[PDB]
RNA sequence: GGCCCGGGGCGGUUCGAUUCCGCCCUGGGCCAA
């Protein structure tokens, strides 16, 4: 149980055993041939080509090089044609552009079309850059593949490995650049402990400096940030995670944390114990991809949080869960019920013009003076958080994201109490309240 | 689809709004795939 002792056993969870590496080779072999018999210009990229794939995430990425002069349209049509005749099973996926996804000899395969180019400039879509990235990486990551694997396992185990919007963590390309830079997993970890929210890592210049944000400059483009979508808190959890590992290394850092489910009865008690208001917003899940969905959930949650805090309900944290069935926006406030009356700041006493207007407004309670200015008692339209969120949600649906909002407008309900405990959100709430044990 | 910056119009709220809550047009930048 010192770092070395532990990393020895970690390799055993991140590195693909012989039957997984093999099964991959036979795929590539066969996948190679099919392409050759159709005489197609391709190039394997991604972690498979660079043997940097994590044990159990075997996925081959085949990019088809196309003449610079071809139209995007030709690229997809011929790409669709090629992916089609070369895949046991084929399925049309989408991202910046449409591409084919399939399976060969039992393994995942992506068949992406892109332009054959030289010089990063003239890249028309992120996918054009992929070839350069791989080109810049192949010679430099050689002999450190397992260091990359250890770093991917770590991030994966602590729920921050992907860069898609559902994670906002460290992309795979970010992982290898880090190794190229620090030489190994441990060095990366040891140095990360001194990372701040202002750290900039210029792989190309082999330098580390201070910027205006966490920035890992792409060796292939000096203006692009590889860790651009790494959220601030996710960067925080990592720095802290390295700090801990280094203080007491454990094989537990590479093992996914167990769900740790709680009986609802217990959950209720804690909420009773916390004395806070806990409720969730339930609406149907828009039939869209996670990359559009999650950023919307974040928006919705945020807009409602801010409605709650400006409306003096003292919210503590927000959260959200997504299912096949519905989406849950969760909340916790310090105020279960506020008074109807509240005070409104009026003009200063010596402004006759405004004082008069401020008084022309007939009110139920008759304003008063305090510290040189007039004030007024006013009544609220709602006195509980839920009551407030039913109002805000019913009228502000349009500001909660294009999709999420359109779904909320057509349906939603506010759940709380026991009826809430039983919904598919128990885990999220435990994280939102730091329930421990 | 989401985030950043900027223009032109509006609505509501307020003694008072460029300034708070929001809506329509609209220019550029960026992110995930």
């Amino acid at each position: 149980m010192k770092v070395e002792e532990i990393l020895e056993k970690a390799l055993e969870l991140v590195i693909p055993d012989e039957e997984e590496v093999r099964k991959g080779r036979e795929a590539e072999e066969e996948l190679r041939r099919r392409l050759d018999e159709l005489g197609v210009e391709y190039v394997f990229v991604g972690s498979y080509a660079r043997n940097t794939w994590l044990k159990g995430s075997l996925e081959i990425d085949v990019f088809l090089l196309f003449p610079e002069e071809f139209s995007k349209e030709e690229l997809r049509e011929r790409g669709l044609e090629i992916g089609k005749a070369v895949l046991d099973s084929y399925e049309i996926r989408y991202a910046e552009h449409p591409y084919v996804h399939g399976v060969v000899k039992g393994v995942e395969v992506d068949v992406v079309p892109c332009y054959k180019l030289k010089e990063p400039k003239n890249i028309k879509s992120a996918v054009d850059r992929t070839p350069f990235h791989h080109k810049w990486l192949e010679g430099r990551i050689k002999g450190k593949e397992n260091e990359v694997r250890l770093l991917k396992g770590f991030l994966k185990a602590n729920g921050i490995y992907g860069a898609e919007y559902k994670v906002r963590g460290f992309s795979g390309y970010l992982c290898e650049l880090l190794i190229v830079f620090y030489g190994s997993f441990l060095e990366t970890v040891k140095n990360a402990r001194r990372w701040t929210r202002r750290t900039v890592i210029d792989v190309a210049k082999g330098e580390v400096r201070k910027g205006e944000e966490f920035f890992v400059v792409d060796p292939v483009d000096e203006k692009r940030n590889v860790a651009a979508n790494l959220s601030l808190d996710n960067l925080a959890r990592f720095v802290h995670l390295c700090r801990e590992f280094m203080e007491a290394p454990s094989l537990g850092f590479f093992k996914p944390k167990h769900p740790l489910e709680i009986e609802p009865e217990r959950l209720r008690k804690i909420v009773e114990e916390r004395g806070t208001a806990v409720f969730a917003v339930k609406f149907r899940k828009p039939d869209i991809v996670d990359d559009n969905l999650y950023p919307q959930l974040e928006r919705a949650s945020r807009k409602i949080f801010e409605f709650l805090e400006r409306e003096n309900f003292m919210p503590l944290r927000s959260a959200f869960k997504a299912s096949e069935e519905f989406c849950y926006l969760l909340f916790e406030c310090q105020i279960k019920e506020i008074s109807r009356v509240f005070r409104r700041m009026g003009p200063q006493f010596e402004d006759e013009r405004n004082v008069k207007k401020f008084l022309s407004r007939n009110r139920a309670f008759r304003p008063f003076i305090e510290n040189g200015r007039w004030w007024a008692f006013e009544m609220r339209k709602f006195t509980t958080p839920e009551e407030g969120v039913r109002s805000y949600a019913s009228t502000h649906w349009h500001t909660l994201g294009k999709n999420v909002g359109e779904s909320i407008r057509e349906y939603f309900e506010i759940i709380s109490g026991e009826k809430l405990f039983k919904e598919p959100v128990t885990a999220e709430l435990c994280e939102m309240m730091g329930v421990k044990d």
